[PDB]
């Protein structure tokens, strides 16, 4: 049979050195690292720290606001469903509006995408919440047009990380300009929710 | 306020022109060719494609499979959860075993991850299925083992991607030379739920 490494926890801790033996993490705060490495890992690519912006002191406030029990909004379900309830700190809810019935019908209603109009139901739990963007360019842009008006509650962090080929460069860059609230980007056509998923894991639990 | 793209299915087809025009895929068959740029728009990259390999047939079959109404079987949740329902063909189940209340005993009966003790309970759906491994190395290892046995049932087809720095790259290439069905992978340290959801997604259905 074909003979292979059978333990989990020591898996994690190989992956963990293999990838600060290789990469270039040197400008990243010790908050700011660790985080970094979790992406790294889930991203199966060394070479992404190049592409890691944060906003100064991000990572502090973000643990701080799960340590407290803020909720994580997400606006995937690849992204709720793979956070580690385990290593929540505080009982925090994850939430996603995507598949609620009434998203079809106002998206019509907005003349935007699924992913922009459920946003609008984030609304009640904004206020304090992390929010986790690994998919959809159109809901971080959606986000900073809602954050222009003072009226709209403010998440404590945005983890803004969509993946692709059209806009999503460009709402990560126009979310580091605005920078209505402590956040943290893959700059480019990476990021995706398993980047995501590790960014918000890592901020959740001390243990690596 | 920020303008930007809000047209999803402009976006789509934005995306994949814009892979077509980058991408080196000379190599792919037509029914390969499609699940390739579906992978790369997954991941957001171009060059993703330098590392993708198929089994002769692979999507021909895995496609054939779908069509027939097999099941999905996925080592993770952010697999499971990512299929999209709407474009599958004939109401496949989709399947993950990883949460269920009697993987952590056994695993640990095993000596295995939860990860691979979890395809144990794929069994009575393994016949005719499409795997779908994202995540975890120890799983397409495991896969490997069981499917050793004549008694073991065997399915139609394994998209074999799991990411990652420590076991990941030497799963996927002994899943290629074993042959034991056939399959797909990216060959290295890329991989991941996003891709590995794209390649099921792909293959689904007709329409990209
Ligand atoms: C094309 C655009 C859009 N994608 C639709 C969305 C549907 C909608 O919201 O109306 C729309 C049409 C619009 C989103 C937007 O552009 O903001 C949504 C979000 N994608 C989903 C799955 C997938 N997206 C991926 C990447 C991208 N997709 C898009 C991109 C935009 C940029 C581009 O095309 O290059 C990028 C981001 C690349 C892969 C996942 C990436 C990951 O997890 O890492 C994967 C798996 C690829 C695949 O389709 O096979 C569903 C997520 C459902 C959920 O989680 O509840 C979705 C709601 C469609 C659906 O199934 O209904
Ligand atoms: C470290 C190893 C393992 N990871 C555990 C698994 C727990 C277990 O199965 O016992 C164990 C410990 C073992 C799996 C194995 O090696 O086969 C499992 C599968 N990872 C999960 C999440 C994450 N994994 C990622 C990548 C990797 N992880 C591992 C790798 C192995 C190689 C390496 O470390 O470089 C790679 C594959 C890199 C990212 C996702 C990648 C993606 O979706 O694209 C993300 C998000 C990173 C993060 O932890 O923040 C849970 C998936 C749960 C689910 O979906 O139901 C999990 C069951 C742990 C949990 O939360 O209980």
């Amino acid at each position: 049979p074909h003979e292979y490494e059978k333990d989990g926890a020591k898996i994690y801790v190989q992956s963990f050195a293999t990838i600060r033996a290789e990469a270039d993490l040197a400008r990243f705060t010790p908050e700011e690292e660790v985080v970094v490495v979790r992406m790294i890992h889930a991203a199966g690519m060394v070479g992404l720290e190049n592409h890691v912006r944060f906003a100064p002191g991000m990572a502090i406030a973000a643990r701080a606001a799960l340590e407290a029990g803020a909720p994580i909004l997400c606006d995937a379900r690849m992204v709720s469903e793979g956070i580690t309830r385990a290593r929540l700190p505080a009982k925090n809810e994850v939430i996603c509006t995507l598949q609620d019935p009434r998203v079809p019908a106002l998206a019509q209603e907005m003349g935007n995408t699924r992913s922009a109009a459920a946003l609008e139901l984030w609304r009640p739990k904004l206020e304090g919440a992390v929010v986790a963007i690994g998919n959809a360019p159109t809901a971080l842009f959606h986000l900073l047009n809602m954050l222009e008006d003072p009226a709209c509650p403010r998440p404590a962090a945005i983890i803004g990380c969509p993946v692709g080929f059209i806009g999503a460069a460009e709402s990560k860059a126009a979310l580091a300009v605005a920078n209505p609230v402590p956040w943290v980007i893959v700059e480019g056509r990476l990021g995706g929710s398993a980047i995501t998923v590790a960014a918000v894991n890592a901020l959740a639990c001390r243990k690596e």
